[PDB]
């Protein structure tokens, strides 16, 4: 709706550094779908040792990175329950397509499915210039 | 039937610091299966920021770490492709149950199901446990070799 | 009983990089206690000791032996509302076998000594990985 | 011709945590290059500066901005086989925004005179100027 | 007259991997500051500037400086409570010799002006190892924010 | 000029980041003694743990400090087992005195007892006041 920044998305998510892989949503629609970014640097601790020869984002910090959207979502979604620590329980259906390289701007959106009680299934796509790099069909998450 | 150890892992994976997640291998059958163990310390990088109230594994560390010992598995299966660097493909059927907390050692087992020299195409299922009991499960994860 | 990580926090001020205490899984006031690290390539001493060969770092089987002393100081004996221990002393460390990634550190303290409201305790200890005795601590000595 | 990070550590010897370029999307040699710095919460220095707001320290947007200029230093001309360059001197520095997290600083330095080199460097969020630098003065070494 | 690192920590909101003053050995409201920054190996910067070769980058050494400037500015007058410093620009920087591990990098900033009504102070800066000057900085201009 | 620089305790200690603690190595006489000095900033990976309350420098890392000084003494007194990696074989009658506090110099003495199993002693001063004392400390 209007943008949500840094200090406010660590208002939300109890994720910090080196750990924390959203940097900036900027839009987001409670009980339907969120919009955030991530940017990859070479300045970041992860790189250094995946891989020396070569930098490459963990395609597993992609799924960390929809995750948190994803939580992000959830969790303005209803906060009834005030509990911001949410676990993963279930992924389904990844597929990478292209690497994620240092300097592209990862761009993410997850779309809910289904909510319940908590219990809330997620979709997740992420782009590096207007193309496919990542697939989610289903992420599964629980209080 | 050796345990191989750490500095080995290291002449095989090319994952570093603070991404290899691999700190031994206990059993390994080639084109067929692989066991090894990840040890749960809370003096790792990641526990500051997963999270500062609550320090619990983040489950696709666990999904990295069976990766990196399904991704050892192949290259000590079939190495005439001398490259190293394998790329996650694709995932499924990934569920986790317990959470991993530091202190526990997380033991991983998995198991190739098919493999073609066509492009490094393999596809593996893999199991986390923490004391006998099962943390993750995953169906099916799919490499390709560059 | 039994101490989890959480729980560890609470009575230790340690924290990252410096907490070497994963789990306390026999604790008896006043006399003693075993506790447990995980030694895991994924630590960031590891990069530095050594990059051509991975050895835990004999001072750091040391502190994580002394924080689960300081433990047991704290638990047995709280009137002091003060966890800062500070190191005073030691005496008596052998390294025997090098403590390896992969490795339980499995480490036991016993508490010999306590002057209450002085915070002048006096303890042994001794880590073990796969029965075999790795490092030997005569006397650590601790001021509150 | 556009650069890669992998070919920018052949390049520059800067290493992790202190490499501020991620990519170099323009060069011409002797005159102009143009690159990019990305800005994510997950990089070490954020989390001291501050814990309260997280902002790019001013610092360092020239040193990203310095070492740009330090790349079109050595491939404008590399018959000195040296690669370690050296903060000699900087000049008109102004800070007009802060950058945030999240945000695409875009990097241009131009060359001045050789002999010693001298540079201008201008940073960039969204087409808006983020930083001023007049002259960063480098010593081969 | 010399104030410690935890009482830095009260005055200035850097932490680490980004807080460059280590002491303040003394320090005159409105007139000067001086300090020092202890170089040591072990310092997270040092491993990538650089691998082959280990110099405190000259940036740093400026952020160092300006953070001793810092200081000053808030000790001097305070009914401004904002600790939040910001660098709004730097004017002059000369580097004379490379500062190294082991180097105790001493530090003089000295106030120039302050407009109160505004929240803009300008500040010179010098560094010394071995009493030898490795860091001029003719102007430091920081925004209160 | 006796010294030896960073570069060069590189080439003669194997350790590295965020594990070496000898910023400079300033006196040194084979087979006799060593002077060094460790840098201790508030920049450093280790004070963010211990403490976060209150900034000190462990016990265990004056040791290790001096321990690598130590460590350096053995490797340039005699280098015909050329092998860099010493191991702490033991270490006797630690006493510290006071806290190393961040904006301090760590000066350290390490004096060499007897080589066969080497054994040596160790002192560490921060402004000239005593924090350190190390009666015996053994290497292999
Ligand atoms: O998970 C990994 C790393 C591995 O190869 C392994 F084997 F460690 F899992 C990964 C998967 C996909 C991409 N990608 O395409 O962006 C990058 C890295
Ligand atoms: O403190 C060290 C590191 C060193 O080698 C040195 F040189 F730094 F002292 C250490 C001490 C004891 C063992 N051990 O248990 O065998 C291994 C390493
Ligand atoms: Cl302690
Ligand atoms: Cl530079
Ligand atoms: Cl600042």
């Amino acid at each position: 709706d209007t943008s949500i920044d840094i200090e406010d998305i660590k208002k939300i998510l109890p994720h910090r550094y080196p750990f924390l892989l959203v940097d900036k949503v900027i839009y987001m629609q409670p009980n339907k779908t969120i919009i955030g970014l991530k940017q990859v640097s070479t300045n970041e601790p992860f790189f250094n040792g995946h891989f020396p020869q070569k930098q490459i984002m963990p395609g597993v910090l992609q799924i960390e990175a929809l995750a948190q959207l994803a939580g992000i979502l959830c969790l303005k979604s209803d906060d009834s329950q005030k509990n911001n620590l949410f676990l993963f329980a279930g992924v389904d259906g990844v597929r990478w397509k292209k690497p994620v390289l240092p300097g592209d701007t990862l761009t993410m959106q997850a779309n809910l499915i289904s909510f319940k009680s908590g219990i809330a299934k997620l979709s997740g796509v992420g782009y590096v210039n207007g193309k496919v790099v990542i697939n989610i069909s289903e992420m599964t998450f629980a209080l």
